[PDB]
């Protein structure tokens, strides 16, 4: 079915949670044999939230190359995302390693650091100029450069150099600083708002390592926004964009990593996103 009256058809049939326990049965299971390992238990947020094997980002180290990240690699619509969980207090060193070695231009981020009174991810990226960041275990500095803080989301140009080769390289974070401590937005306007400038950064474009982007487990508000950005993609490649199925999206997605899309609300939520963002693409 399109679309738009599938939307409609699910919401006054009430069915958002049988849709959604739907793609929970058909989604894909492959093993994450790595992330299990005793020696790695301090490296992952959530028992239940692991990379597969088969795709899991691999840190440039002989001693121990794990950490909770996956590459999803999207084939027709030409689009790659690394999601990952939001750093740890004994991640974050190898958080920058990642986004050094893996070319990365951008780091989208979905949550703030406290939210419901409890911590959702270490204070990874320096807040004063003057006050640069040393991580000592994997040899990098991160500097403040610029920030410009919107009413929905904050912008930050940051520097990060390589101690061991001197070499440095420009990285923009994109902060999304509004969604709700409980369930999702009301309307996808800012979210999408949001996404066009991470578009328009070239931080998305082939020229660049894939773009790093987490919340607090790196499946969830994440999930809804690689899902939103190659449906939307799919729809403008396509002659036909009735055509683009999102569920079919989002279980092949769901291939690359587990648990994409957390509750049938975000489900509802990245139906409206692609529904609203394929009009102002146009027209
Ligand atoms: O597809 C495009 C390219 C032009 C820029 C642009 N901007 C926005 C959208 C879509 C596009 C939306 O869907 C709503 C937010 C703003």
């Amino acid at each position: 079915m399109e679309m738009e009256k599938e939307f409609e058809q699910i919401d006054k049939s009430g069915s958002w949670a049988a849709i959604y326990q739907d793609i929970r049965h058909e989604a894909s299971d492959f093993p994450s044999r790595v992330a299990k390992l005793p020696k790695n238990k301090n490296r992952n947020r959530y028992r239940d939230v692991s990379p597969f094997d088969h795709s899991r980002i691999k840190l440039h180290q002989e001693d121990n190359d794990y950490i909770n990240a996956s590459l999803i690699k999207m084939e027709e619509a030409q689009r790659s995302y690394i999601l990952t969980q939001g750093p740890l207090p004994n991640t974050v060193g190898h958080f920058w390693e990642m986004v050094w070695e893996q070319k990365s231009r951008g780091v989208v981020m979905l949550n703030r650091v406290m939210e419901k009174g409890s911590l959702k991810c270490a204070q990874y990226w320096p807040q004063k100029e003057e006050k640069e960041m040393i991580f000592e275990d994997t040899n990098l500095k991160l500097t403040l450069i610029s920030e410009d803080i919107k009413s929905y989301y904050t912008v930050r140009q940051l520097e990060l150099e390589n101690l061991t080769t001197q070499e440095t390289r420009e990285i923009l974070h994109f902060h999304y600083t509004t969604w709700p401590d409980f369930g999702v937005p009301e309307s996808p306007a800012s979210f999408l708002n949001f996404l066009f400038k991470v578009r328009e950064s070239g931080s998305l474009s082939p020229e660049h390592g894939p773009v790093v982007v987490h919340c607090s487990a790196g499946i969830g508000r994440s999930g809804t926004f690689c899902l939103a950005d190659t449906c939307l993609l799919l729809m403008d490649k396509r002659k036909d964009p009735s055509s683009v199925d999102i569920k079919k999206v989002l279980l092949e997605m769901r291939k690359f990593r587990m648990g994409l899309i957390q509750t049938a609300d975000q489900l509802r939520f990245s139906y409206l996103a692609v529904i609203e963002g394929a009009k102002f693409i146009m027209g």
